[PDB]
């Protein structure tokens, strides 16, 4: 029973996997070019 709980974690957290990552990637990406146009808006 143990076993087969900790196989289904893994599958449902592989299929969060490439959602997460592309979640935090894009977010992190935006919060860069958030901090570029607060920096460039301050300097204009």
């Amino acid at each position: 029973q143990k076993r087969q709980a900790r196989e289904q974690l893994i599958e449902e957290c592989m299929a969060k996997m490439p959602q997460m990552i592309e979640n935090w990637r894009q977010q992190q990406q935006e919060r860069r070019x958030x901090x570029x146009x607060x920096x460039x808006x301050x300097x204009x």
